[PDB]
Formats: C-alpha cells, structure tokens, sequence
C-alpha cells in the first residue's frame, strides 16, 4: 500500500496532506496569495473552507486516485500521543511524538494562535540532533492510530523558540 | 543527521552496516550471509572478524573507503541518551528514528535469545510497522548521537518487540 508519508506534499512556504484523492490540509500561512491554479487545477474548480489557521481544498476530481480516504477529526482527546509526520529537504523523515492537551489560544513568540496545544516528548535541548520543528515545517499533519485505524487531527501551526511547545491548528 | 553519517550507512546481506573508518565496517552478525568468502573485493584471510554476539566488527588490512574520516565508537551510552537509528528506506528517503535508551537487557523476540542496550522509540506512541517504526530489513542500521561538537556511533540495531516500542543495540 501507499504510506501515509506519500500524502505530505511540499506546498507554498512548508507542506500539506492528502486525506483522500480529492481532499488536500494544510496551514493557512503557508498558501500561496498569488495564485490561479493548484496542482494543475484553475481555483474555480477548488472549493477553499478556511477555519483560522487550518485549510481544506476539496478539488472537483481525483488528484491522487492511488489513496484510499482516511478518517479526519477536529483535534483529538487531552492526552492523546500523536506523531507530526516533518519532510526536509534533505529527504530526511521525522515522525515525532507529541503529547496533545487542550484547544486554546496561546502566546507563541510574541503572537497569539488558536489551536490544539502540544508537547514534544523527545528531551531535553534536541542539540543539534533531529528532534524538534523548525519554521519551515508548517503544514505537516499530527497523527495517530486508533485500533486498526489511522486518524489525522490538524496541520502544524507555530512551535516556541525553546521548542517544547507546538500548536496543532484544527478544523472547525 | 549530517551527510558523513548517511555516507557510511552501506546495503549489506540482509541489512546494513556502517563505516566507522577507512578500514573498520561494523554489522549485526545475523544479517551476514553465511556462506560469504570475500567482502569489499578482499579474501578472509586478509580481514580481522571481532564478534561478540549480535556485534561483528571487520577490520581491513587495506583502505576501503579513503573518502571516510575514522570517528568515535564507544561501547554503548548512558542509560537517558536520545539516540537517532539511521534508517534508510524505499527510494533515497532517510529515517533518522528517535529513541531513548535504557539498560543492556536479555529478551526473548519470537524466535531468539537477544542480549544489548534497550531503548523505547520516540516517533509515536504505537510504533508497530514502516510507517513510525523498524522492520527486519532495518537490522545494522547505526545507533548515534551528538557530544559536544563530535557525532559518536554506540551500537547496530539488532531487534524490535512484537509492539514495536522496544528496540535492543547489539554494543561492543
Ligand atoms: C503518555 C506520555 C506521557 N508523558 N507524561 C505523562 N504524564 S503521560
């Protein structure tokens, strides 16, 4: 089968996910302002629902007819273990588990977001080793499995200068 | 992970080893084809074979890889240390995998008595599978991680757990 990290797709400044093969997520900061077209589809076939940060495009036909449709919910329970699937670059993949708390509007380096609010479970000062976000990862989805069942609850919205703290911005 | 690291990181019988030095290749003993005369072009006869376990080390009396720099190997790391497993995977994507490591353990996995240093994955809270965890493919992969302005090599991945959660380093 296709993994879920074929659905992270470079896009705009950062990344976004395909849900299904007409459903596409990502962070509203991250779309382009210029634009008549996305993946070779003129905007008057897009429908664009925007909810503060978080975006859906639903496209008029299958873009990606490889993919099966994956459950999409509006954040998760309070202490949910998600994984934020990050693409570099590089070519480098870093899933890294967060604990997920509540939906709240947070002061993240001097600005306020709306969303749900999470820790990064993977230590202390990360040095310079691949265990923390950086601006360039905005768009990429958290995760988790749910009996045999895969579930996507948000996009990747803004992280502190300390790391730690991460807001994962949800639809509503 | 820098560019170096990934350069050592070598296909190898049913897994991986790595390039510690110009002459020095370490592996998990059970990914070694069995029946093997001669690696690198060179007969036994001129290859020193250190095997403890689930660790081999071959030490070349001629300069495989001159490109290499020789780095740290120790024997292990503290009980704490976040290490990142250098996986690589299906079509040039890397998979830097976060654990935190534990205390040298003996396990029963399926079939086998396994003896090294424990540690819990770090991608995810059920790591089960290609996707936020190790397959048996993934046996050599290089355990590392950052001191200082040094980058040290501690261990080969050697198993994971039915769950997935739990991997064992074969060490030194
Ligand atoms: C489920 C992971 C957790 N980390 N700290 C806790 N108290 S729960």
């Amino acid at each position: 089968p296709p993994t879920l990290w074929s659905r992270v797709t470079k896009f705009g400044s950062g990344w976004g996910f395909w849900v299904s093969p007409t459903v596409f997520i990502t962070t509203t900061h991250v779309i382009p302002t210029s634009a008549k077209e996305f993946f070779g589809e003129p905007l008057t076939s897009i429908a664009i629902h925007r909810a503060g940060e978080f975006t859906l495009f639903r496209f008029s036909k299958k873009i990606r007819p490889d993919l099966t449709g994956m459950i999409l919910e509006e954040g998760c329970p309070e202490g949910t273990v998600c994984s934020v699937l990050i693409k570099r670059d590089s070519g480098e993949l870093l899933p890294l588990a967060v604990r997920m708390g509540a939906i709240a509007s947070m002061r993240i380096q001097g600005r306020l977001v709306h969303g749900q609010s999470g820790m990064l479970l993977t230590g202390a000062n990360a040095k310079g080793m691949d265990l923390g976000t950086i601006p360039g990862d905005c768009g990429a989805p958290y995760v988790y499995k749910r009996a045999n069942d895969w579930v996507v609850c948000g996009v990747h919205a803004a992280a502190t200068k300390s790391g730690n703290t991460v807001v994962c911005a949800v639809q509503a």
